[PDB]
């Protein structure tokens, strides 16, 4: 048939799973990028093969990438070639970013400042300048790029991962007026206190009752969101069901960034 | 069978309509609050009884209610009591406030400052205070408060509509914060440039196509938005598939508001 | 010396005393609006009599206004009409408003619904219409509307209140830029965590240990004195800075930030 | 007498003169990093010679500083240890830093990317680094970071360039917060629509109807004049406000409210 194709980058965890099997759901084909290997690899929440054949029995042809560097121009030009490559099209591209470090800023080694660029700031730069043009072209676009609910409220402790998370909500608010007149939206989504195994691990929450009761006590509804609510948002905006909203932030975390 | 139940106000037009439809397609009872009469009555663009026969059909059973002041605490601790009377529960509402008014910030009488602060606040402080004790009670509840895509840039010539707006996106804020601990969500979309008579009079468009065109030149994504679309945005946050945002503006104004 | 007017509102009290202080030190008029009696009297912690012998000491005339309602538009129109005759012109404005309300949101009565919209917003509404028509003749203007701090972040327990805070920087801000083409600026203050009698009494803090605890809820780590907040508020009023109209400036030691 | 100490980067242009002179009014002992040379040289509006014998008049000893990288982490922190070695003490700094860039999103070179990341970010995070260590062993300091109002709305043809200043006053908020704590206050100015050589040649500015018509974008409708910006920048650093850190102050005649 004429199926649309949406991208979900770092789809190996996170929200990518979860956002897969409704975008498919909603009549998508899907190029997954993320990382080789079985549940044993570190990363990898949902392997590549567990998922190709779930998605496939909703109707879902399905790409998998993983043998590009997000961060650089060529590894982000190379993932969309070979997306119109496969289905000569892009419709809906959901690129997520980033990599959290934490800490006094008088102690941010100059490594940890450029590894915050790199993943926070070049990822959106070079990731949004390789999915734009095919949708510029074809007059109908829809991207949500995954920062941090940190980006609405850089924190102390959190000073260089919220300030370049602000950045790249600063840079897809330019970005997503600049092409909305081409008909293309490019939105920006942060969350916090999600319920998935890499938050659940950095806050030590994992296994500790208590803990976790601690965590879920900072957020305002007194919980951790779950990946089928954070996808059914995000496929919200890359469905096409919703195309008046562009270049906006929208916070994820519970009343956190409220 | 165990239905949950969205009351809308304002369902004669604008998004009521439309998002009762879907709402009932998420097997919801609903209660409308509206105008009565036909078509032909000023602020009646759907009437109640084509909407009662359509809404049968998905399943839902409907409450009409008219006889109500939504800018007094009267009117609508009696909308909630006829609401919890019915059905007995309340589990989602949509309160539409708000009446516009534009002009020199030196030419506006006492009378459009009383009236601003009827429409855009009173509705809201009594809307908001007869709809949260059932959900509070309930230990959950989603609630979305629609105030102006001008909250978030009371512009001139907008001086006293678009600042009261302001302060219903403040209180919203509050209120959905305050709330979050009892499972209760509230939350403010505030829209502009949307295709529906309303909007469509206000801007001497309803016929000038080289109006309308000119007036979606003002919109970052060239185009006005449908009820269809902010249907969906708006039952996303009435549903239960998102319980993980209060107390939040969202902004529907095609980037207008980003 | 054909100098220049400045009004000030609830002048007896809050920033009102200090403010013009040093607004005289810049060669100030002052037009000061505020509680009559003396220091025994409610919400009067610098007497008027107090500041019109300071006030004449570094050389300015002080008309003391007492008997209006800031929220109604009789009482804002009379102000300023009593203002172009004294001294015949109004350069600077600085109209304190507002009156806190806390509690949790459904426990709010009807009453208190009705006065933190005359306090928060019919003052700020009436006491704009009536200071902007005598500057937008004179081609130059420049008001401080004080807000609230919690304008920037209605939290729980402060709905209503916080709210129509908010309300009232949004209407600063409209007001603000519609203006600035006539040269007026328009502006919003709005603080927190202050040290003076009216915060101190209602935080129970006038108890070191009390205050010691106030004062950790302020990122800075104290609270703010009155000369400060005059000096930021006067750069807004006495012509030195004319390129800021139509913003909320946060004084609450980042509180707000 | 103990005379203060502000740093002032970038002082051959911009703020940095008049931000001089004021601050030296307030008794302030100063360092001023720029471009060395005459009025000829790319940058410099007014040479450093000219500076160091006004600064002398208003009482304030000078020193210069030419030969530093403020993108990189050593010219930074040499310039901060030559100001400790001259003057023993840092009160007060004032970072200007950013370098336009403008253009459609998609003709964005990698370059353009890599010199708008290091203008804009590197020289902030640098910057910060070196300045706070010192405040915050004695217990106070004031910094004004400048970024630039496109900062508070990064728009089209503007992305890069807007999106990284408003990175750079996420920093400034999380790092103005971070070490209220230890009595030191951090800021961020960001302005646009200025009166000085830099905005005026790169709008073409110095033909009267471009400038006409680049007034009229200004709600104000005027440009703003670096006497009026070193009055609000002062105020941020002469230990009078001491109740502000970790916010973002427009500057643009309300173009950023
Ligand atoms: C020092 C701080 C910084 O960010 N950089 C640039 C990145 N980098 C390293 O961290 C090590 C070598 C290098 O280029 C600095 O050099
Ligand atoms: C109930 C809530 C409200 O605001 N009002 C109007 C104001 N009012 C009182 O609070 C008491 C008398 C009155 O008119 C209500 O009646």
């Amino acid at each position: 048939e004429n199926r649309p194709v949406a991208l979900i980058t770092m789809a190996t965890g996170y929200v990518g799973p979860a956002l897969a099997r409704t975008m498919a759901d909603r009549g998508f084909d899907l190029v997954l990028h993320g990382t080789a290997g079985d549940g044993t690899m570190v990363g990898v929440e949902e392997s590549f093969d567990s998922q190709i054949a779930d998605l496939a029995k909703r109707g879902a042809d399905v790409l998998t990438i993983s043998d590009v560097d997000l961060t650089t121009r060529t590894g982000n030009q190379s993932m969309i070639e070979r997306v119109l490559e496969r289905f000569g099209r892009l419709d809906s591209a959901c690129l997520v970013t980033g990599l959290i470090v934490t800490g006094k800023f008088l102690d941010m080694t100059c490594d940890q400042w450029a590894k915050v660029k790199a993943t926070n700031l070049d990822m959106v730069f070079h990731g949004l300048q390789a999915v734009l043009p095919p949708m510029v072209a074809a007059g109908a676009g829809q991207c949500v790029v995954f920062t941090s609910a940190t980006g609405g409220r850089p924190d102390p402790m959190v000073s260089i991962y919220g300030g370049t998370r602000a950045g790249a909500n600063g840079i897809v608010r330019a970005v997503g007026l600049e092409h909305a007149r081409h008909g293309v939206q490019v939105n920006a989504i942060g969350t916090n206190y999600m319920d998935f195994p890499g938050f659940l691990k950095a806050s030590r929450a994992d296994g500790d009752p208590e803990r976790r009761a601690m965590i879920e006590a900072q957020v305002p509804l007194r919980r951790l969101g779950t990946m089928d609510e954070l996808s059914s948002v995000t496929a919200g905006l890359l469905d096409g069901s919703n195309r008046f909203q562009t270049g906006q932030f929208f916070d994820f975390s519970g009343g956190w960034g409220a």
